[PDB]
């Protein structure tokens, strides 16, 4: 349990499950990062606990301690996380918003508008694959239980798009800025109309370009129309060969 992370940050090499301890240990919040106290925490437990193993802090732990809120990508690659786990946050698709996005599409492959347990699995039996590395269905399982764990913020059991976002680095990451914006069914089906001003159905990018300034002129404090481009971009990568159905654009808008 989250009380054993004491014991796991002795030893040599981390296991998925260990590192899932880790974190549940100094995110007393569950909030998704570590900041303030849970971070200070961690910097004393973790040189505490290379010095009662009788190691030195690895060139890694070196450096993240003498640059320091940080999220459950960054303290795996600090710690000395198993190889088949950390290899799962050493993706393109995890490191480019637009990537992202159009791996979201790839995977959520019933149209459902979630990522759910088998699509999960899938998209990490690719990625260890892609690393050429002989997929164990037992470790796999528990990967993927973990994995969902981590990020399943609302405890639904399956990924929404901002949950899943959050693999991403803080500065790739717009939906961080699209948080309370998210409208009711209605009220997004509403705009959705409004905004498809040729009424073909869909919204294509001229269409979304004047829908993301009327967004940054009414959410000054959230937006920034300097970004309309990067929006424009990473939204159009949800789209169905650059036509954007009330299903996909809800990815983004709809609560
Ligand atoms: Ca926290
Ligand atoms: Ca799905
Ligand atoms: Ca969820
Ligand atoms: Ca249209």
């Amino acid at each position: 349990g989250p009380h054993m992370a004491e014991s796991h940050l002795q030893s040599s090499l981390i296991t998925a499950s260990q590192f899932f301890e880790i974190w549940l240990h100094f995110d007393a919040d569950g909030s998704g990062y570590l900041e303030g106290k849970e971070l200070q925490n961690l910097i004393q437990e973790l040189q505490q606990a290379r010095k009662k193993a009788g190691l030195e802090l690895s060139p890694e732990m070196k450096t993240f301690v003498d640059q320091y809120k940080i999220g459950i990508v960054e303290l795996a690659h600090v710690l000395p996380t198993e190889e088949n786990f950390l290899l799962l946050f050493r993706c393109q698709q995890l490191k480019s918003c637009e990537e992202f996005m159009k791996t979201w599409r790839k995977y959520d492959t019933d149209h459902s508008g979630f990522i759910e347990t088998e699509e999960l699995k899938n998209f990490l039996k690719d990625l260890l694959e892609k690393a050429n590395k002989t997929v164990d269905d037992t470790k796999l399982a528990e990967y993927t239980d973990l994995m969902l764990k981590l990020f399943d913020s609302n405890n639904d059991g399956k990924l929404e798009l901002t949950e899943m976002a959050r693999l991403l680095p803080v500065q790739e990451n717009f939906l961080l800025k699209f948080q309370g914006i998210k409208m009711c069914g209605k009220e997004f089906n509403k705009a959705f109309e409004l905004y498809d001003q040729d009424g073909n159905g869909y919204i294509d990018e001229n269409e979304l370009d004047a829908l993301l300034k009327d967004l940054c002129e009414k959410n000054k404090q959230d937006l920034d129309i300097n970004n309309i481009t990067t929006y424009k971009k990473n939204i159009m990568a949800l789209s169905d060969g650059g036509k954007l159905y009330r299903t996909d654009l809800a990815l983004i808008l709809c609560a």
